């Protein structure tokens, strides 16, 4: 059983971003706003005037009730707040609110919130505070489904990533009259560099339910196409750091390159900060990792779930071969740094498996012969973490360390690479 409550559905679809629905409702798209080049559902909005989308809706639609029951949902991707401008200065992103009545999304340092407001200013808010002070952060910079549901009778909800986060009564709320408009802007903001990304934006003429909220968050996640550590589709031949996930504290580092060195974590990363506004620990550090094209006969650039893959490191500006001798004895084998042409006939395979709680990565190291010597994890020998293809693994949660992200440089982030 289903049930259709679409008041808008905003995509990309053709050349062009329109609603979906069967009402239509009209789109402007501001001069200044900017889209991804590989995906255009992603939408990014800069602090100008000109960096917004307003939507007209159909008059049939408006909200303008007591007891009508909707929900929203999107995906957006809100960059580390950098300065203390941004530390008491609530903003509005998305805005459906006429003369102090109807419903708003806005931002503020380590928050979004929801509020809603009716025609005599009674107001309530739903929000979901996250910390700039943490050593990694789930949120910070990283693409998260919103997901808000409004009951009349009884609450509205913040969801986040499909799990509830905040719910307040909005029961002494009558009438609220929200816009004709919907605009997507950033209002208010004093950080003058600041901006949001914002993806898959949807109205429900319902309050949205735990499983429909599950279902929507499986289904717009895009689980066919890995991702980066950001949530953006991963790539090819694109440099990337490495974060094992349950060694969070740790980088991937090299001894030696060729079959007798290993690569191996270790840690602590250090840290990124600035005082009383952000302090984490620094993503940009050990080998980069680049993957490179095998089996797929994709002729895009994304990779792919199940691709197979080689996976070069970068080791002083060259290009080194992740690959193990998989005869060596015991279950785990460990990994090295190869000169490419000296490969030979070792295991250097690596099936992409996306894993669907953040971006999850798996590896899984294959013989020439297409055999599994297994998930790419790590292993403790005497005081080091090397890394490791182990069986071991696929025999088998976050307790495994065969989970990794792959971390590009972003201007979200802020940090600047060592070197």
């Amino acid at each position: 059983s289903h049930m259709d409550t679409s008041i808008l559905n905003l995509r990309y679809e053709s050349n062009h971003l329109i609603d979906l629905s069967r009402y239509a409702s009209k789109i402007n798209i501001g001069s200044k706003v900017n889209f991804d080049p590989i995906d255009k559902n992603q939408i990014q909005l800069f602090n100008l005037e000109s960096s917004k989308i307003e939507v007209i809706l159909k008059n049939a639609i408006v909200y303008n009730s007591m007891y009508e029951n909707f929900s929203t949902s999107f995906w957006i991707r809100i960059p580390k707040y950098f300065n203390s401008i941004s530390l008491n200065n609530e903003y509005t992103i998305i805005n459906c609110m006429e003369n102090n009545s109807g419903w708003k999304v806005s931002l503020n340092y380590g928050e979004i919130i929801w509020t809603l407001q009716d025609t005599q200013e009674i107001k309530q808010r739903v929000v979901f505070k996250y910390s700039q002070m943490i050593n990694i952060s789930d949120y910070i910079n990283r693409w998260i489904f919103v997901t808000i549901t409004n009951n009349r009778l009884n609450n509205s909800k913040i969801y986040i990533n499909g799990r509830l986060i905040d719910q307040k009564p909005i029961s002494n709320l009558g009438n609220i009259h929200a816009s004709n408009n919907i605009m997507f802007k950033l209002d208010g903001c004093r950080d003058t560099h600041r901006y949001i990304w914002i993806k898959y934006f949807n109205l429900f003429d319902k309050e949205l339910n735990e499983k429909e909220i599950k279902d929507l968050y499986d289904n717009q996640s895009n689980s066919g196409i890995l991702k980066d550590f950001w949530g953006d589709y991963l790539q090819y031949d694109k440099p990337y750091y490495m974060l094992n996930l349950v060694d969070p504290n740790k980088y991937v580092d090299v001894n030696n390159v060729g079959i007798r060195g290993y690569m191996y974590l270790k840690g602590p990363r250090g840290s990124v900060m600035t005082t009383n506004i952000y302090l984490n620990s620094s993503l940009y550090r050990g080998t980069k990792f680049i993957i490179k094209k095998y089996a797929s006969g994709n002729k895009d650039n994304i990779v792919r779930n199940n691709d197979r893959v080689y996976i070069n490191v970068v080791v002083k500006n060259k290009e080194y071969r992740l690959a193990t001798n998989a005869s060596q004895a015991g279950v785990e084998k460990i990994l090295s740094a190869l000169e490419i042409p000296d490969v030979g006939n070792l295991s250097q395979v690596v099936v992409m498996k996306s894993k669907n709680i953040t971006n999850k990565c798996k590896m899984n190291l294959q013989d020439n012969n297409g055999n599994d010597i297994g998930f790419i994890g790590f292993h403790q020998f005497n005081n080091i973490a090397k890394l490791v293809a182990s069986n071991w693994y696929n025999r088998q949660s976050r307790t495994l360390g065969c989970s990794w992200e792959f971390i590009p440089v972003d201007d979200g982030w802020g940090e600047r690479p060592l070197q």
